[PDB]
């Protein structure tokens, strides 16, 4: 499960299917009147995704939006093809506008030099903490949950089946990880939006959490069980509390091992 890897695509809930790699999440949210893809993943993957999208009986002319978490080469790589293929707007976070736009990270990055670059992308502009994108049927809550990316986005919606709604949550990274020439340490205010972001997630309405690396919340085994028993499988609203616990945990054993 390489991030630039092939996946066949397949439905989470409702209109939410999964049409990323094997090690990276995308998602597309589907309606008749245009789709929302969320991440690009890497840039060879841009081909991965576009297939996939393709292969659900969807056109990549009704994608009209591609919205990032956040700006490093795993989730944002492809980003760019699928926008010149599509001919989609790509929305992020304000802080992650320029690095979407030029495909370079800002020295503020923990990842700064650590991820090599990735290519720039047309089309990009800023979305705000709060913010409700619409495209037709479909409305989708951008959340600032910033910490590993100054502009990192999780991405929040609803999707029905069977009349039955339920509240979808695509969840950015909240790891405290960088390069090794990189201290969390000397950055607090860095350190203080890993902590708003954990709150922010724990408290979000969440039945379904895809996150942005999707074994973060076990995907190939719900999507195995799911098998079994339906989409069901996906369903667990204490996935967010998890991730942030997680994120929260993470960021204990990394200022751990910088002292
Ligand atoms: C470094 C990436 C984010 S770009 C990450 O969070 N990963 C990479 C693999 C697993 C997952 C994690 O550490 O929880
Ligand atoms: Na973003
Ligand atoms: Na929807
Ligand atoms: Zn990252
Ligand atoms: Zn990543």
């Amino acid at each position: 499960r390489d991030w630039s890897s092939p996946q066949q695509p397949f439905t989470i809930y409702g209109n939410t299917h999964y049409v990323g790699t094997g090690g990276i999440s995308a998602v597309l949210l589907s309606s008749p009147q245009g789709h929302i893809l969320v991440d690009g993943t890497t840039e060879k993957g841009a081909q991965v995704v576009a297939a996939n999208i393709r292969a659900m009986g969807f056109k990549l002319s009704d994608v009209k939006y591609i919205l990032s978490t956040h700006s490093h080469e795993d989730h944002a790589g492809g980003i760019s093809a699928m926008q010149k293929l599509t001919g989609a707007t790509v929305l992020a976070g304000a802080a992650n506008v320029d690095t979407l736009r030029t495909g370079v990270s800002p020295k503020s990055d923990p990842q700064f030099g650590s991820l090599s670059n990735f290519p720039g992308s047309a089309k990009v502009r800023a979305v705000a903490d709060g913010e409700l994108v619409k495209l037709g049927p479909l409305a989708v809550k951008a959340h600032a949950t910033p910490g590993h990316t100054e502009g990192g986005i999780t991405w929040t919606w609803q999707s029905c089946e069977q009349g039955k709604c339920k509240d979808v949550v695509f969840a950015d990274s909240l790891t405290a990880v960088s390069a090794d020439s990189y201290r969390f340490s000397d950055h607090p205010e860095v350190v203080a939006s890993l902590r708003g972001s954990f709150e922010a997630v724990e408290k979000l309405s969440c039945d379904i959490a895809i996150a942005a690396h999707p074994e973060v919340n076990d995907m190939w085994t719900r999507q195995q069980r799911a098998a079994k028993e339906g989409n069901s499988a996906y369903v667990d609203n204490g996935a967010c509390r998890a991730i942030a616990a997680a994120g929260r945990k993470r960021l204990e054993t990394r200022l751990a091992s910088e002292k």
